[PDB]
């Protein structure tokens, strides 16, 4: 585990005295110390922090995880950690991780994520705050995945998620983890409740009807709107997702059709709500056949 007990050779921990380092700091350093050799445990500065022009393969402690010192550190790619890490690590009696990027903490320490459906922006600054707070990231999905983020339904990993019934949440679920992690109200992501940050079934989804009983219209434009959809009255180009319609028949299906909007049937939407996520459309094509 801890580095006196670790099955890897001594390494140099050097803890930085920013004067910016917080109570958590000397608590990290009085825990550490029951694993580790004063000999191998340095204290440095920002002078001499800088003095440091390459990878010293050794591991830094720093909070925060900002200013001349830390940016300069990891810019080099250097092992780093919050003093959170420290604390959790002995505590709980197990080796540091590899910093192959910067680790403010482990609140997301058993998670591994993978995105899906998100802005370019969103989806790095999603990667950035999970592997701060301990978690895993992986590109593709896989069965180590514990949580898929997502920022609408429908795509294919999305689908795929949703057959492994693997939990799919938005990208909120992060950013509050990390907003109560810094607050200091969380300690463990299992602190939050998960459920409310739940993807709804048709987020991102605009849905039209017709050719349907008024009953049936209504009801879907209900559930449309209970299941986080947006339900418009009429069909227009550049804003509908989806035209639940039964027939290949009518100038509005003719419409949706060229315009590459989803022409499904209702069954496509009753089973989304069935299944508890968004369906594949293809399954469900209004016209069937390929012609």
């Amino acid at each position: 585990g801890p580095m006196s007990r670790n099955d890897k050779e001594p390494f140099f921990v050097k803890f930085l005295k920013s004067s910016d380092n917080s109570k958590c700091f000397f608590k990290a350093l009085e825990s550490i110390k029951e694993f580790q050799s004063e000999e191998y445990l340095q204290i440095i500065t920002e002078e001499e922090a800088l003095k440091i022009k390459e990878n010293d393969r050794s591991l830094y402690i720093c909070d925060p995880f900002s200013g001349v010192v830390f940016d300069h550190l990891k810019k080099l790619g250097c092992r780093i950690v919050g003093p959170q890490v420290v604390i959790f690590c002995m505590h709980h009696q197990r080796c540091v991780p590899r910093a192959e990027h910067p680790v403010y903490n482990m609140v997301m320490s058993d998670v591994t994520i993978s995105c899906t459906s998100l802005e370019k922006e969103k989806r790095e600054e999603v990667h950035k705050y999970v592997q701060m707070m301990g978690g895993r990231v992986y590109r593709d999905l896989n069965v180590s995945v514990t949580h898929l983020i997502a920022g609408e339904v429908g795509s294919k990993k999305y689908l795929v998620a949703a057959n492994l019934k693997k939990p799919i949440l938005l990208p909120s679920w992060i950013k509050t983890l990390w907003e109560k992690s810094q607050e200091k109200k969380i300690t463990r992501y299992t602190d939050i409740n998960m459920e409310d940050f739940k993807c709804p079934i048709f987020l991102g989804c605009i849905i039209c009807v017709t050719g349907l009983c008024g009953l049936d219209r209504k009801e879907v434009q209900q559930l449309t709107v209970k299941h986080g959809g947006q339900y418009m009255g009429q069909l227009k180009m550049n804003e509908c997702t989806h035209l639940i319609v039964q027939e290949p028949k009518g100038q509005k299906y003719e419409c949706a059709k060229r315009w590459n909007v989803h022409c499904v049937t209702t069954q496509w939407f009753f089973d989304s709500i069935e299944k508890g996520f968004c369906q594949d459309e293809s399954i469900y094509k209004t016209e069937p056949r390929p012609e």
